[PDB]
């Protein structure tokens, strides 16, 4: 095995492709291109990858964008919950650590979902196999007042784990299992739903196929996710786990957080309040957002996310 | 923040790469978890925020959208960086006197039919592009011509366009490519036209990143070449028309001196069978590598279209 990394003809080669001795440009975005490559480099020749193993990986990133799964296998390999812990670290650091507890977002976010006031019904598709849910909570700030007017965003998969606007099997009607309350005057939030259940990835795509190549599985547990947010705080991305899924604590997306899995309780009275049975299940879940430091959220993420018309 | 040297990172780390499981595919392991080590600690170090992270997320969707992963892997100059450890193992190994290897490219289409000593390659018209012949001697670093060697070649027309890549209109099935075995003499020839440079599809995943480095996707004019015969390796290797301004200028980095022959200007083209009597010439000896106790250390298997 040959070590080449460290002579100048592929020094030189690094620092001519990412255009370090070039012209007034994007410097960040050269730094980080030419820390990648020679990290890329080093790996090659410390590993000694042959051509056909680096072939393979270069086809292997174009079976993952035409499937469009890039995101997928971010969660997949831990990248995701990477960028929370490195979030959290900062957060503890800065005392900006006094709220609900963040965990990913996931890829499957849609944009344009309806609004209402204090309360939504969310489960515009029927689902037979997925009993009848209650989320409710209160949203509050680090002190304790409760936040009026706060947005209250959720989304999560039906009796199938498919969600809406990614559904393989046939259309669900636009936003189905995704709603948007404000709260209320005491900080009040409700989503009447259905329970959602845990999905595996794509089986034939890029994501499950990596998996599958160092034996893992591709599943998550049943869970919810949240983004909440209000004028004069920063942007919460959580969710809750669905308390007795045997993945619980077996994400493929490292997700679960144990102060996110709270008590499922059993009711009745559910047809008074337009549910499909008598019994349902409700789960409280409330929301401690943190106040802006500075006036500016420094957390906040920007990505591609889908996008839909009611 | 720094937190790389923590124990959950790290406790991540072999998890997402399954280094604890049951056995199983070792190799790639391996390979997953030192290069998901490597992209978090680069995050750690340059302090690369999620919103950056999500673009290049983003971006690794268009580029297999765009089927370019290949053609980025030679405009960063990985393509070049594989052919430096092959040529450091040959030299380690004492091999001189072979013609240099270089990249070969993302654009190879195999089936391409074989003809004996010479073939007529450019089946479509092409009224910018003149004709050209391009021929040479294929022997062993022991200077003796190799008969029957199979020389393949492949290159663009005049507007930089290769046959099944063209994005104005499918070319005739291997226009521009071919192959042929060499005669008892160790003699070949290609009856063909210019090449133009070629360069990288305008909003595609490649040029997009070239375009935020600041750099530009184009090659210089050049022609491909796999040549192969019994007894000696398979050599990857292809040839730069001189004179080109870009020729020391390649995105792709692969450029080397002792591939660029002169160009002759000759007469008599019709009696070819060349589209005019006035054409150029190039002639573009070959030597082969030996194979070492019968194996070729250095062939590689990639994904490559073909067509029938
Ligand atoms: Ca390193
Ligand atoms: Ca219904
Ligand atoms: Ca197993
Ligand atoms: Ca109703
Ligand atoms: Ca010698
Ligand atoms: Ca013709
Ligand atoms: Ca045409
Ligand atoms: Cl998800
Ligand atoms: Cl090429
Ligand atoms: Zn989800
Ligand atoms: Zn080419």
């Amino acid at each position: 095995s040959v070590k080449v990394f460290d002579t100048k003809e592929v020094q030189d080669l690094l620092k001519a492709a990412a255009n370090l001795n070039g012209d007034a440009g994007n410097a960040r975005f050269r730094q980080i291109v030419h820390r990648l490559l020679s990290d890329l480099f080093k790996a090659i020749d410390d590993l000694d990858i042959t051509p056909d193993e680096v072939w393979a990986g270069v086809n292997y990133l174009n079976k993952l964008g035409q499937d469009g799964e890039a995101a997928l296998l971010a969660a997949g390999i831990g990248l995701e919950k990477y960028l929370d812990i490195r979030m959290d670290a900062a957060d503890r650091a800065a005392g900006l650590d006094g709220g609900t507890p963040r965990t990913i977002e996931g890829p499957l976010y849609v944009a344009g979902a309806p609004v209402r006031d204090g309360v939504a019904k969310i489960d515009l598709d029927d689902d037979a196999d997925a009993g009848p849910l209650v989320i409710r909570g209160t949203v509050t700030g680090t002190d304790g007042k409760p936040l009026a007017g706060a947005l209250v965003e959720c989304w999560h998969a039906n009796s199938k784990g498919f969600y809406s606007h990614f559904d393989p099997t046939g259309a669900q009607t636009a936003f189905n299992l995704r709603g948007a309350v404000r709260t209320d005057a005491n900080g009040k939030y409700e989503f009447r739903t259905l329970m959602p259940v845990g999905y595996g990835c794509p089986p034939q795509g890029a994501t499950q196929q990596l998996l599958n190549g160092l034996g893992r599985h591709g599943n998550r547990p049943a869970h919810v996710h949240f983004f909440v947010s209000g004028d004069g705080h920063r942007k919460l991305t959580t969710q809750f786990n669905i308390e007795g899924d045997p993945l619980i604590w077996d994400d493929f997306a490292y997700a679960t957080r144990e102060e996110l899995i709270p008590h499922v309780v059993d009711k009745t009275g559910g047809a008074a309040l337009g549910m499909k049975s008598d019994a349902y299940k409700e789960i409280e879940f409330d929301i401690v957002l943190t106040p802006l430091l500075d006036g500016r959220d420094n957390q906040v993420v920007h990505r591609p996310r889908a996008s839909a018309d009611a």
